[PDB]
């Protein structure tokens, strides 16, 4: 038995939906909170199935939470507590984002209005651009985390062989800000070979593809969160077998660790 399973058995239809089975609302967190620059918490209103996994998502350089908010209701409604932060300033570098992600996690589980709805043992980190570099760092530093999902990441450190948290890196094929050959793929290729991982490269997408609703991104994000945060093997169908990487797919490349 698995007590962390939430919601009905998933179909192609459910993973690609813009709103999953759970109704959601939001709490605001002011910038005067310490360790970061505030943000919005998206969470399910139904308590009857149990507590949910927690997820912090962080933006990129020069950007705010507006650039990631689409992920809030989208992911929370599949059965998660999702925290979209702002960083102290818009110009904080990756490792600083990393500190701040870690701080928003602690705030979510220890002090927020919705702490009583979050399982403090089941957490994940995601981010975009430098926020994704920060995501890598957070996972390097807090190996108790269940999942890490860097979107179009940027970081000067290329070697992430010390990461031990299941990691799905999502690259954008035509990224000229954080080109996949000097960022995303270098990171993926350095991950230990024993570690559950995946690299998704979106065909013909630019660097900002993560900042607007994207059905492909949402499906594999929801699946990776589900599989490792909730331990839920009902979502392994969407991860293995891997999908196709022809010119007739949304993916220009896909690497994995299957079975």
């Amino acid at each position: 038995s698995n007590p962390y399973e939430r919601g009905p058995d998933p179909t192609e239809s459910s993973v690609t939906a813009s709103r999953g089975p759970f109704a959601t609302t939001t709490d605001s967190v002011s910038s005067l909170v310490s360790g970061f620059g505030g943000g919005t918490i998206y969470y399910p209103t139904d308590t009857s199935e149990g507590t949910f996994g927690g997820v912090v998502i962080a933006p990129g350089y020069t950007a705010t939470q507006s650039s990631i908010a689409w992920m809030g209701h989208r992911i929370a409604s599949q059965g998660f507590v999702v925290f979209t932060i702002d960083t102290n300033t818009r110009y904080d570098q990756p490792d600083s984002r990393g500190r701040q992600i870690l701080a928003a996690l602690d705030y979510l589980t220890q002090q927020s209005p919705v702490r009583d709805r979050v399982d403090p043992n089941r957490l994940a980190v995601m981010g975009h651009c430098m926020g994704g570099g920060g995501t890598l760092r957070a996972a390097e530093n807090r190996p108790s985390l269940k999942a890490a999902i860097p979107l179009a990441p940027w970081h000067l450190q290329k070697d992430w062989s010390n990461v031990r948290v299941p990691t799905m890196i999502i690259g954008c094929e035509n990224d000229t800000v954080a080109s996949v050959s000097t960022h995303a793929i270098r990171f993926y290729e350095s991950l230990p070979s024993s570690l559950p991982k995946a690299y998704l490269e979106l065909r013909g997408a630019d660097h900002f593809a993560p900042n607007r609703p994207n059905t492909t991104i949402a499906k594999y994000v929801i699946a990776w969160l589900k599989r490792f945060v909730d331990e839920d093997e009902r979502y392994e169908q969407f991860l293995c077998p891997p999908p196709d990487t022809g010119l007739f797919s949304d993916f220009s490349d896909y690497r994995d660790s299957c079975p």
